[PDB]
């Protein structure tokens, strides 16, 4: 019996780590075998380049750093068809649709061209997109030194992010990340309860393909 | 005025560093600007990574490696882009091609999904084909210990080569590589000439697109 493949996805400060923590917890808990995983993976070689890019300890082509964003996601395909095929939930901090909604913010990148490196990887069997004014999460903390970490940018990902959600390939869940902590949780944890009794009688799935 | 793109791809000891060097050498003795660049360009960190897996020093995801081998093309656009309009015509040993072929030789691979990620590069103005058979490139010495130097492999590039021939927005030379170094030389310089001169009134185009 097949484990679920779950993304979480969102605003700026919306939550995803909290929640992805939390998820896994939860589930444990309740007898599942699930455990975390996110992108980017800063621990490989590739991650390391990236980690130093998101920094700004380096700079890096802007197609260069997208390529290598979704080979990081690559060189973790066999652990997550060797995990969920042994029964073990998968809980993902951030996955394809942000490597395409983030590239696809800069000028003279298409959603196509973005989506493309991507395509072939494992399905998710839910997505949940955490939802917040982008000025809600501006009472949760300031901007920092980190790249991407600027209104205006956010705002042409946040615009992307909505035009991949109207694919309707993909189990989109919207999240009210408003609420509290606690509120929010339970609303992820009864959804990804859902997915991964049905969601998991069909086989795994690929990605935009 | 700007430099002409001019990159040499063919089959294995076809000839491609050889006939690259000399190239360079005869444009700059006739009083042209012109530089010599490769792929893998193995001196960036993208570069060490792909050197290593190539000499079987590391094994990396077949998905991940064919987006670094692309990533590794994009890192050099700024350089190329900057060479062409000061007038430096480049001549560059394996390009997107070789990316394609290589991957798409592997099972599971389509051409279409190969090629996404190099869409957009510097279109080249000539793209040289060194043909030999298989075998004549077997009396130029023996298969080494480098990733893909086995026959059954070169096999099923070379198809995908063919299959890249029929695109038709590409400017494609057939270059006849069982000739002498010299005489290979020659119909080289020759037909890289008159890219360097007529190839060159347009603008520098964009690969596939
Ligand atoms: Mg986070
Ligand atoms: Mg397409
Ligand atoms: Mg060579």
């Amino acid at each position: 019996r097949r484990g679920a493949l779950i993304v979480l996805e969102g605003v700026d400060r919306a939550g995803k780590s909290t929640q992805s923590r939390k998820l896994v917890e939860a589930l444990c808990a309740a007898g599942h075998r699930a455990e975390l995983l996110r992108f980017p993976e800063r621990s490989t070689e590739i991650g390391k380049l990236l980690s130093s890019y998101l920094q700004k300890k380096s700079d890096v082509e802007d197609h260069s750093v997208h390529l290598l964003f979704s080979a990081n996601r690559w060189e973790q395909v066999p652990l997550i068809k060797e995990k969920l095929s042994q029964g073990v939930t998968l809980v993902v901090d951030r996955y394809a649709f942000s490597g395409v909604a983030f590239t696809g913010a800069k000028e003279n990148f298409s959603l196509d061209w973005c989506k493309q490196p991507d395509v072939g990887l494992p399905k998710p069997d839910l997505v949940l997109f955490l939802q917040l004014q982008l000025a809600d999460a501006a009472k949760r903390g300031a901007f920092g030194h980190e790249r991407y970490e600027n209104g205006a940018f956010q705002e042409r990902a946040l615009r992307c992010f909505h035009q991949l959600m109207k694919d309707t390939t993909l189990n989109w869940k919207m999240v009210d990340a408003s609420k509290s902590i606690e509120a929010v949780h339970e609303d992820i944890r009864v959804l990804s309860e859902d997915a991964i009794a049905t969601a998991t009688e069909k086989p795994l799935g690929e990605l935009w393909k």
